[PDB]
């Protein structure tokens, strides 16, 4: 019992974090086999930040312009290349702590763990979600660039996010590990702003199912709804549309609890209308949207508290 | 910018988790130097659990009745003893991944990270607080016993919690690493219950400072109060008393933000008496009490390990 914002154990990622320095700029890199991955903006100077030409900046660098430090050990850079917005530094040593891993690009609504790092050293771990507006609501200070997000379902580390920048509202933007940004953002200082964000409806529904599994039913009601009527209401509260794909992926939770998906949708409609009237759900007075259906099944019992 | 519920990096503890099996029971142990620590109730059968005599059960066990697995390697047990509610299994090999560590007993209101494990395998990490009623609001399923809680300082891991049991309300009870329970609980299937809990006032104040640092200021006001006046309000709302030591500990955050503690207490007084009037603080509609002053300073300043 209980229900927490739960991250993956971070040790397999800690063993890959290194410090990368170019010029006066230091940030974090990810050391996998004989490659170090980091944000390409490590090669920018103070006058280059509005409109850097990264191809022109990189051709002026030699391998020995990049200082890579793994704990106390300096690694020797023997090659470099750029892939989209990520720099790849080939080093002369394969990381002996490289885990089984892959690179995955995620979709909005998906969750992942973040290992926040400074100067190549880990600070803390927390859970995040890719928001519908392609930002993440992280906790990141100056020097955190190159920190990564990941999942570890089944002993393989899936890296899905590398941190690049903070936007004016205090939320965060970055890339997959192939260097492609999430959303319309660019690694330039030119003015950029997140779009209006929305609530991840399928995740709210997953979390209401988690509450039922853990023994709470006060918010249920005798009603149902059609899918289209639900979406007409939910969008008036800045909720994302619920698709038939979402209905399908909620099937297992629906079967475990005996509550049809569109019946739970009718409960959510009433909660938006009424509030909680001084009650809480799983320790929150707001509707939580950063737990996915997969997360709920990973954390909750397979036996409903009836 | 931003403020999250943040755990310590768990790698130093992951390398210490093992699987311990006795009879039909499998749970988790902590392997440090040449000793594996786990809950003593691993030796109980279902009948034993109703009214157990732990010394009697242990003398009939031989070292080979304890199966200890580090990954896919069996460790050989060469001795066994009990300390309070913890079993200590001496093994023939020192853990090469033992970190610098200490055992510490924490106070109510202090926070720590939990590494939830099953079958000796780390599964998740989250941040908790020791509640004033000496429970923790964890997330634990069957098989989680022996999971541990910890803090880190530079390179030293301070272990403070070992998980033993769930209570009927779904909160959790356990021991320090010397086997002393937190709270008035016992490791036996008998009627037990969490007591009425209270809110950790000094931690709520710390989180209001975190909010100000992150630009959330709507709850600030021109007023101040006194420790005596505020504590009469705290008692009314089942908040823990605020001491002068708590005020002193918040001093750095008061200097950084320009809001004296008793000034912030007047904000908290008004939030308790009036609510949030539909607004949120750091993305919460409740007053959060599982960040300590130290946690706020650490996350807002980027301390590494
Ligand atoms: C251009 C300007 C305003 C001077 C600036 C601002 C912030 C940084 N960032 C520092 O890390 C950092 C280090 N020293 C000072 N700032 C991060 C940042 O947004 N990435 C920049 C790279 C892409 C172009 C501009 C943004 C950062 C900070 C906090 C949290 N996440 C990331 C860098 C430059
Ligand atoms: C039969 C009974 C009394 C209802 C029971 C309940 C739970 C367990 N516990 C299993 O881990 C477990 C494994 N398989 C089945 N149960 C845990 C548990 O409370 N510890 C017991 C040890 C001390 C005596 C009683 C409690 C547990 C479960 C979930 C989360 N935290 C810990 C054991 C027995
Ligand atoms: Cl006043
Ligand atoms: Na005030």
């Amino acid at each position: 019992s209980g229900f927490r914002k739960m991250a993956f154990p971070s040790g397999k990622v800690e063993g890959c974090m290194v410090q990368v320095t170019c010029g006066t700029t230091t940030l974090n890199g990810l050391w996998l086999d004989d490659v170090v991955y980091c944000p390409r903006h490590v090669i920018c100077t103070s006058e280059d930040m509005l409109n850097p030409n990264y191809e022109d900046l990189l051709i002026r660098k030699s391998n020995h312009n990049f200082l890579v430090q793994a704990g106390n050990v300096q690694l020797r850079v023997i090659g470099h290349s750029m892939q989209n917005c990520v720099l790849k530094l080939k080093v002369d040593t394969a990381n002996p702590k490289t885990p089984k891993y892959k690179f995955v690009r995620i979709q909005p609504g998906q969750t992942f763990s973040v290992l926040a790092c400074y100067n190549g050293s880990p600070s803390g771990v927390y859970q995040c979600a890719m928001r519908p507006n392609f930002t993440i609501k992280g906790s990141f200070l100056n020097g955190s660039c190159g920190s990564v997000g990941f999942n570890i379902d089944y002993d393989c580390v899936s890296f899905c996010y590398m941190h690049h920048m903070e936007l004016p509202t205090g939320v965060h933007a970055g890339t997959d590990l192939e260097g492609n940004f999430y959303g319309p953002f660019v690694d330039r200082q030119t003015a950029q702003a997140a779009g209006t964000d929305t609530t991840i409806t399928v995740n709210v529904l997953a979390w209401l199912y988690a509450a039922v599994i853990n023994g709470d039913r006060w918010f249920l009601n005798r009603f149902t709804t059609t899918l289209n009527d639900f979406n007409l209401v939910a969008m008036k509260y800045n909720y994302e549309p619920l698709t038939q794909d979402h209905v399908d992926i909620l099937g297992p939770l629906s079967a475990q609890t005996g509550i049809a998906v569109l019946d739970m949708c009718a409960s959510l409609k009433e909660l938006l209308q009424n509030g909680m009237n001084g009650r809480t759900i799983l320790g929150s007075a707001l509707l939580e949207d950063e737990f996915t259906p997969f997360d709920v099944v990973r954390q909750c019992s397979g036996v409903t508290f009836q």
